[PDB]
């Protein structure tokens, strides 16, 4: 077999039949084969065993002959930052995100924080990880520690005329994850008032492992809002390169919008630039970044094809409707940290609550939210949903699974790349009807 860990995007599994020093040693040596000249950056999150398996990985690259350069704890959009900003020939995340208590693994990058994923090298690592029966070697170069975040603070903050801000009350909720060191470092140079919920960094995970998403965790920031009269919430992952936001009302905004609002967002500040934009959920953003006088550029979703198809047309920024924003200026790479402060930026200067800045294009482009499906034959529930909808002719496009514009409704229905599930989106002009009716009429289907 093959070391099941390896997956498409990342390493992610079990400690420590899946993932352990050993492998992260050895995968350290096998990452300094793959890269091209310079030193490698290192970082990890909260979860108790992190550290060990970054200085697994540190041990088997200084072996090779890798400078490393320790960053600490820290989310993952700061790997991919010191990376670029560095100069350093990789990087390495080590995380978990919201897997279980004892599951790890690791985010790796190349020159400029180019992803390294299944086919541009992963599992190049993964194979010669799995055949290396070679003793350790000892290190033949230097570890050093740089914590200083001044630079990529200062990125940060470049985003927004700070002159403009005004001090809007946001809840702001770590999920005891690592965002909140990065809140408090901006805090003293933002005029914005923070309700700080699950603020601390615990690995225990005393209120759940950081999952926005979950309705039980979704409702702990929409109470701090709610109960706070915050102008809005912003949660993250544990990692925080994911970002969740709540209106003023406490409810959880629909990624997909935020796209579209980021977007528009950008191109008051770079007029003309072209929007990446996967396949799932489309129309809203097609018509934001055009009325914005932005050019969308349809991408299959993953990080990786994004990142490469912005990378080809110099694009601004690009979006996935899961919670994932890029930003050409930040090394191509996602953060979940300059999201909200375009946000923040936004509503402080239109005036506009950000319910209204989203709320008419909800109505006009109401979709029925990301559906997974676990079947018995992907392929033949597909073709049953395909088969059912033929008579109507609908336009297909295959740039990422199926879909299927019908005219006032769409869909996409794909295999998602990171479990093995079925993803549905629907959304529709207008119609919350229809998107219902057809959402279900999907769904039998696809149970059937
Ligand atoms: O929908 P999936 O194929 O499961 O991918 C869902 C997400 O997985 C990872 O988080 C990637 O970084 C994202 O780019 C991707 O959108
Ligand atoms: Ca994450």
């Amino acid at each position: 077999m093959t070391l099941p860990a390896f997956k498409a995007y990342d390493i992610r599994g079990r400690v420590p039949d899946e993932l352990n020093e050993d492998l992260a040693r050895r995968i350290g040596v096998a990452l300094a084969a793959q890269l091209d000249q310079g030193p490698v950056v290192l970082g990890h999150d909260v979860r108790l065993a992190s550290p060990a398996l970054q200085e697994a990985l540190s041990a088997g690259l200084r072996a090779s002959g890798r400078d490393v350069i320790d960053i600490g704890l820290c989310g993952t959009e700061e790997v991919y930052f010191q990376t670029d900003y560095l100069k350093a020939a990789g990087g390495v995340m080590v995380t978990a995100s919201h897997n279980p208590m004892d599951y790890n693994g690791m985010k790796l990058v190349r020159e400029q924080a180019r992803p390294i994923s299944s086919d541009t090298g992963l599992f190049a690592i993964r194979d010669t990880v799995a055949a290396d029966t070679a003793a350790p070697g000892e290190p033949t170069a230097s570890e050093q520690s740089r914590t200083d975040k001044t630079a990529y603070l200062e990125h940060l903050l470049s985003y927004v005329d700070r002159s403009t801000l005004k001090p809007l009350k946001l809840v702001v909720n770590a999920g005891n994850g690592g965002a909140g060191l990065i809140v408090d470092l901006l805090a003293p140079h933002l005029p914005f008032e923070f309700v700080r919920v699950f603020h601390e960094p615990d690995g225990n995970f005393p209120n759940g492992i950081p999952n926005p998403l979950l309705p039980e965790n979704r409702d702990a920031t929409a109470k701090a809002v709610k109960d706070n009269g915050a102008d809005f919430g912003i949660a993250w992952d544990g990692d925080f390169d994911r970002c969740f936001f709540f209106d003023h009302t406490g409810r959880f905004i629909e990624g997909y919008y935020l796209v579209g609002l980021l977007a528009q967002a950008i191109l008051a500040k770079q007029p003309g630039g072209k929007v990446v934009h996967d396949p799932r959920l489309t129309w809203n953003t097609v018509e934001q970044v055009e009325e914005a006088g932005g050019i969308p550029v349809l991408c299959k979703s993953g990080h990786a094809f994004i990142k490469e198809k912005m990378r080809s047309e110099n694009a601004v920024y690009g979006g996935e409707m899961s919670a994932h924003h890029y930003f050409r200026e930040f090394a191509y790479a996602d953060s979940g940290m300059i999201p909200w402060l375009l946000i923040a930026e936004l509503v402080s200067q239109s005036g506009r609550s950000l319910a209204d800045l989203v709320e008419a294009r909800m109505q006009k482009f109401p979709c029925s939210g990301e559906i997974n499906f676990k079947v018995a034959d992907a392929k033949a529930s597909v073709a049953r949903v395909m088969e059912h909808y033929a008579s109507l002719s609908p336009e297909l496009d295959y740039t990422d699974g199926i879909s299927a514009d019908f005219g006032q409704w769409r869909f996409n229905l794909r295999s998602s790349n990171t479990e093995p599930l079925l993803r549905l989106n629907v959304e529709t002009r207008g119609d919350a009807a229809l998107l219902e009716t057809r959402t279900q009429e999907i769904s039998n289907l696809l149970r059937g």
